[PDB]
């Protein structure tokens, strides 16, 4: 356990030097794999549709705060810090303004895992896929908690 503990840590610290380019990596594994959940993204929806040349910034921009907001949560969690007003305020807006169901919040996660495995493909084995997909079931059912309130 606390060698998983570590090795999200030490994940997550490579993640967020290259938060931009594997943020929207990420958004679009999830975007081209789940269309249903790109229809759920109004703004990604119509700059796709359109064929936006400003679609790559954005995808970097939000790219890095949904990673951004992964990282933070991981390291209060793993600290023993309080991450309670995270996990409450995160899934208030996707439940009530987003109007996103929790299985489209695990298309995010499983793009997450299926993007770092083709970027670090040499330090992502087996204990370190292990870990992460440990955390991010842990966040989606923290997330999945709130969302029964
Ligand atoms: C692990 C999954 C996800 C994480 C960690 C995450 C994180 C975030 C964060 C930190 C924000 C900015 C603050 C906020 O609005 O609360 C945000 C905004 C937003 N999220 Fe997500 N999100 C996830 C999944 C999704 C998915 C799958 C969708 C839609 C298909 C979505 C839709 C939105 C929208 C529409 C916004 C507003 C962006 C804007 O108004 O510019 N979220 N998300």
């Amino acid at each position: 356990s606390e060698e998983k503990a570590a090795l999200v840590l030490a994940l997550f610290d490579r993640v967020e030097a290259d938060r931009e380019e594997i943020g929207a990596a990420v958004l679009r594994r999830t975007f081209e794999e789940h269309p249903e959940t790109l229809k759920k993204f109004p703004r990604f929806l119509e700059l796709y549709k359109k064929g936006s040349p400003e679609l790559d910034a954005l995808l970097k921009e939000h790219g890095k705060t949904v990673l951004d907001a992964l990282i933070e949560i991981a390291r209060l969690r793993y600290s023993g810090e309080d991450y309670r007003s995270l996990i409450k305020e995160l899934a208030k807006s996707h439940k009530e303004e987003h109007k996103i169901p929790i299985e489209d919040l695990r298309h995010i996660a499983e793009a997450l895992l299926a993007v770092l495995a083709e970027r670090f493909p040499d330090e992502f084995g087996p204990e370190a896929r292990a870990a992460l997909t440990d955390f991010l079931d842990w966040f989606i059912a923290e997330i999945e908690e709130e969302y029964k309130k």
